[PDB]
């Protein structure tokens, strides 16, 4: 009578049923298939390796993502990471339980129903959901009006609610990400001659970015002392003994996201957007979104991340309103955490999209329950 | 049903059936023919000799190697080897079992239609194969990651294995071997007026390279010591009662090795090249490869080769990084007591080039399984 | 008042006065040393030999290449090479005259204030810039709008220029070049028992590229046919009289550059990344690329790259665009050509970095003045 | 003596001396600067395009309208526009000619003193005037008598004029435009997955509204049958060979003036204003007004407007009265049109403002001679 | 201050001051001593005669040489025949003088010691040289590179030079000589029935080689022809009339060198190691030793030699290759005319070995300053 929350984080899928307070899985969305003709025989091998298996035969693989931007570009890889997630990693049968999803908002409609197709029909779940993520993450503070900032793997977006009225006039898309930070990442390394260059090595950099980068409050300051503070260099080990230093470099990554020129992109900053989405709201609830302005998704975890927000807001919304930045403890889960506890409760047994309802309907139907 | 391991040992011969753990021959590759005419009437003599007989008839014969470099250079003379492993030395009639065959890699392709139109036309076999000797060398250990350093009679080859995929744009193939460190032992040894000149005599000087060398391990410590530790001087005796003296010549050979250039090679020592094929891998798998270095072939049978090069290859790789060299008893058979193992694996079955298989692609079918 | 416009070609350093339309000399970029003792008294031998002199004395010499992917791995070398390019080759003291040098984009920076600090204090230059090279090339054709691929010895790269505007957020480097095609070609040769091993027979090898290797336009057809068709094999004469013989070997060396998976590299042919960086540009000036495709560098010299580029890059771009690939003759000087009409040009008279501007800045001035 | 009939338009500038009849240019009112440096040196760059060379150019360029919803917002930016209109569209010296302005009704009094004293001080003019442009429409019809729907680039209006006299407190201004619509058409495309983000795409997406839109005259018969009449679908290509497949989309953008909700407009449709700016009039002159309701501006121009204004309003005025929507072609210049035939009427040479009375009276003088 | 060119030929010691153009003494090295008792009392007796005195009293002296294949087998003997050199031949003090003395190379260290030793603490030289006899012969064609074919009294060697440079690993040393072709002459003689038996007659066969052997172009043809061709008989006289007949033994003597395998002989023939010492060599050089194929020595002094060495070669080498056997006239003095010119060079006197640096050193400061 549990549901599965499940996911489609564009970076790690997310699953564990609801009513736990902990995901029981979490891995890499990646499929990856050898590059070269096996010689030793009888290794017992496979065509193809997901997860775990990915991340440690991590030099003989080619990696793919199937996920971009939110929108999943290749079926037959996407059904292969679900086929794993629930026979080997949770090691349970779908067709006993609910199966909730979630994706971005301002999807092209076609992956809705492919989803919806694949579930009724490879898996035969018995019923489905499919959620919009941000007003999932709501629920971890137990709010009931804010603004969220997302900003996941893949995408970034703002959903405004108040009173629990979304207000889907105001939604903003914004493509900028972990992923372009990354991408970024490995240009300004290659200043110090340090090269990585393939797939195999992006996910070696990735672990770079977890570790020693973090946000300045006055970036211009920063780099001028950081042309004469030694103090500010760090130093870290490759996979074999290769010590890699690290300078300047520590905080140059994470500006990009207050200023996205740098990678030469045209859309303003994260603040910018958070900010101009409020101004599509009427002029009576301003108030009350400043003193709720919540924030989620690992691309916020970087230490100081929240106080540069409110020092950068402080310069554009008026003086005498007071602003708020609510970024709390294990922001890295809430869209999961959210997710359970929605799944438990009461109420929302009248939203399950039957088996014999898009039997009747065909695959539109998702198109008649979501905004 | 039990195949026939057969080989191309540069230097000796080895045969003996799968499923045996020991060669049941081993003799030397060298074809021979009188020098003089026979005076005494009716001796029964021959008009070739070969194996046992050559080494014994060694004052009256020219000798004469059929392989070089792993190159087979006249086919009359490796054909009449092969016709006695079989019918003298094995006793067993060869069109019952499949024969498997090695080489080393990186041969002129027209060698290996050759063998197998002469094991299809002249024996009559009724299949073939042509592995690849490294890779057999690795079962040896039960292993299935590692980089093998194998150093026969005639070449001297690298072949990093990772899960069982070999990675061929990186195998170095160096033509250094001790062939090569025979021919400068008589030249040292000229210094103190022994003369060795005939074909008949190079059989003689290597009789010493097996009992008296060995590898220093701080070769200037120990030159500069040899100049006055008599005790370093050792005696041994001519097939005559001529006496031999030694001295600071048991080390000099085997310091080649590692310096390549006192014979006047140009490529780089054998751990060189051991490290340098390491530096073609993707910069994950280095940590495991230094785990598993694995060497095999009579060259490095000499007392104390391990030791000096752990010492050697931890100057090259940096620290923190652990290294063990694995080099175990009896490396003086491992290529063919894999080869034993491997004929016995019940998968390989489906590999055997079949006679009609043969007949209907023509010899070129060989460079289709293979790298 | 003339410039020097030099250079640092990874093969072939290229030197002559701006203002002149071809340059005055051409040679390769080698410091060689003897490997052997002098015996023959009273020579007149030299400790190093470099340009012409190690190519002749070329059985005697170590050989090394001072330059590596563009990025200079020994100074005391590589002061050495242009300590006899100005003395000895232009025969002109360079502390009259402002010296232009060029290097590839995304360099460690390091590698320019070396250059600027050995002009400044030890040849006392008056003034210096440092140009990127593919923006050099495209002054050859009188153009200000277009796609330059760039292929040298060493490195490819590509950047799209728009109305005079470079598009850094464009541009790709890519690590397959001239002097991987010919360690790649001793490989496929040793299939047929002639064997190279030394840098002395790495320069015997190249002259082979030069003049045997062609472009197949349809290469599974080609190769399908070269098992019958013996008018493709061609034959040619080493130094000594030693006759070689060239089959489907001429043509599967140059479609490395549309295949580098025969390599082993993973990264894309060079049609995929000239194709996916105008995916990089604004979906408005695509339609105008198409058009000023302009490629340079001697690895394009091959007889028909430029039918074989059309036809790959007509599957990609959509139809009704239409593709005119630009490959123009000479295109093996155009980079210095284009240095030539830039030096000579009247308001590049700003942009001379002062002896002056430098002792107040300290090296990192050239920062300044680039990408 | 001929009068320069100007314009402020919020889209298009318009402009041609009085007493001819069709407009000598027309351009896009954007000013535009790059956003990348300079590289290919000498180009003849300059600092800020306008018109033309900013349509042209646009893929490089920041573009930004000065005019929004007919208020200006940056006086410097707008000054160079008419400093290009005089100067090198019309290339007429303006201190010779009377220029006659235009605005909307109910505009911040500042905008209007702002106009004056820059055509007075900067261009040095001889006189002004600023027409009230609802106005100007009606002589292109050489009536005297309806009401004026006017609906420009950015702002809707509606003025009831009888017999000449206007009635100020009837006057409608609403904020809903074309600016609007391609705003909102970006969304609606984004359902099918092509993406437009940046101000060069802006300009893309307005070619498509021009050329495939059309209303409905039942919306929701059409909507109903464009769930299976595929002969409603059509194809478009964008500058690069992508096509482009539209549905439904064809319509549901239009439909958009006559349910501003759509986009969460609180204001009522166009017909919705319009009829309620007739209730503002005394119960005498209505039978007057529904016989002459005319309409002018771009954003009328869709085919089938006037089919759906007139059985719109149908339900709301009483039956027995008859109602005849006056939609003539050529409805986009009658605002212009107009003004050529009033600068040229000869009572109107009253009311040009001399240069002599704004020194007098200051820049307050044009609030005495308006609304 | 000028130079003791002195020698150790096996067969005829040969000594001059430098700067002359000829030696002053020629005489054979043999040390001899009475066989029989003294019965006239007061000859003036003495215990042994040396030089020019045996071969006077060659019926009554056992006659040894002290040399055998380069290697001084009793150094009693040889001390006297210098202690005769100095002070009777030359009659010149040798402690005033530097004396250069020559030796094949590849000898047993040991000999290089004494005779330092003799030469520092019996005869008190003032310095000592030790040059190696191949090297010398090539200045006296005055050129700087070739490949030197020397072959004296008691040895035959091969020493490829290159642009000054020796090429130690490509030496050959074959023991195949006059002295071996005198003791094969004896045999074929003896067919004849003239003996010879003693060391007196070894010393009368002697003197028919040096008169009338000559080297056959064809010898199969030569030999065929001899059974009819009665004018190729010659005759000579002993030292008492016996008149001696000679037919194709003039030519089968000096067949020997091509085919020592008629003397029994395993090594090859001396343009077979003339060859195969070339193929040691760089691919690139071979071109350049095929035109400087320098010889010396006595034993090449026969009419014909150098016809045959080309025709020989010629079958071997490479057509295309051209060759060039340089066979001048005087070639039985080259490395004693080069031995003059050597020691004249100004350059020479930093390598003389001093007698303070063995005094130091201790006899093994010569293994210090050669190969
Ligand atoms: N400790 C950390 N500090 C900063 N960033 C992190 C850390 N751990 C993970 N990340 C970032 O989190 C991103 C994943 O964000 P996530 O919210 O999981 O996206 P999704 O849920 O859509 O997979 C990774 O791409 C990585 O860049
Ligand atoms: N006891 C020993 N110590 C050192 N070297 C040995 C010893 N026995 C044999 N060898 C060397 O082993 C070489 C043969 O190596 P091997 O692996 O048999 O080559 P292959 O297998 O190709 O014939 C011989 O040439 C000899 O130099
Ligand atoms: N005739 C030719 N045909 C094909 N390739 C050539 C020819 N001549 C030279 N090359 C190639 O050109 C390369 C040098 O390219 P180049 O543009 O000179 O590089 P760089 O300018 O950086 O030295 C050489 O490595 C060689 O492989
Ligand atoms: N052929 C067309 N069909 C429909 N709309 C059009 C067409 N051509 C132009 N438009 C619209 O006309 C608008 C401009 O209206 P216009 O009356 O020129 O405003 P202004 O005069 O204030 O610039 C443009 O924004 C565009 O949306
Ligand atoms: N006229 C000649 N023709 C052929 N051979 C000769 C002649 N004269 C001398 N010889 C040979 O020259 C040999 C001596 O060679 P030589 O170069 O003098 O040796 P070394 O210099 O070491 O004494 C003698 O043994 C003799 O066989
Ligand atoms: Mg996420
Ligand atoms: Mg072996
Ligand atoms: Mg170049
Ligand atoms: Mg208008
Ligand atoms: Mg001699």
């Amino acid at each position: 009578t549990t549901a599965l929350v499940c996911d489609n984080g564009s970076g790690l899928v997310k699953a564990g049923f609801a009513g736990d307070d902990a995901p029981r899985a979490v891995f890499p969305s990646i499929v990856g298939r050898p590059r070269h003709q096996g010689v030793m025989v009888g290794m017992g091998q496979k065509d193809s390796y997901v997860g775990d298996e990915a991340q440690s035969k991590r030099g003989i693989l080619t990696l793919k993502y199937p996920i971009e931007h939110g929108i999943i570009t290749n079926w037959d890889d996407m059904e292969k990471i679900w086929h794993h997630t629930f026979y080997n990693e949770l090691r349970v049968a779908p067709e006993e339980h609910p199966t909730l999803l979630t994706e971005a908002p301002l999807n092209p409609k076609a992956n809705r129903e492919k989803m919806t197709q694949i579930m009724f029909e490879t898996f035969n779940v018995p019923a489905m959901y499919v959620a919009i993520q941000a007003v999932l993450s709501l629920y971890a503070s137990g709010r009931t009006t804010g603004i969220v900032l997302d900003s996941g793997d893949g995408v970034t977006h703002n959903v405004p609610i108040y009173e629990g009225y979304a207000l889907p006039h105001a939604i903003m898309r914004l493509d900028l990400a972990g992923r372009d930070l990354t991408d970024y990442l490995m240009k300004i390394l290659t200043e110090r001659g340090y090269s990585f260059v393939t797939t195999a090595e992006r996910e070696i950099v990735r672990d770079i970015k977890e570790k020693l980068c973090y946000v300045a409050l006055d970036f211009e300051n920063e780099m001028a002392t950081a042309a004469s503070s030694s103090s500010l260099e760090k130093s870290y080990e490759l996979p074999d003994g290769q010590v890699i230093t690290i300078g300047n470099e520590r905080f140059r990554c994470p500006e990009t996201l207050f200023q996205p020129s740098f990678i030469g992109m045209e859309s303003a900053g994260i603040h910018e957007t958070t900010y101009n989405s409020i101004m599509k709201c009427d002029i009576d609830i301003r108030k009350d979104l400043y003193a709720n302005n919540v924030m989620s998704g690992g691309t916020t975890m970087y230490p100081g991340i929240a106080d540069r927000m409110q020092k950068e807001i402080t310069a554009l919304a008026p003086s005498t309103m007071k602003i708020k930045i609510i970024a709390p403890p294990e922001r890295k889960y809430s869209v999961w955490i959210g997710g359970s506890i929605l799944a438990s409760l009461s109420t929302f047994q009248q939203m399950w999209i039957t088996k014999q309802e898009y039997d009747e309907a065909g695959p539109s139907i998702v198109h008649r329950k979501c905004f």
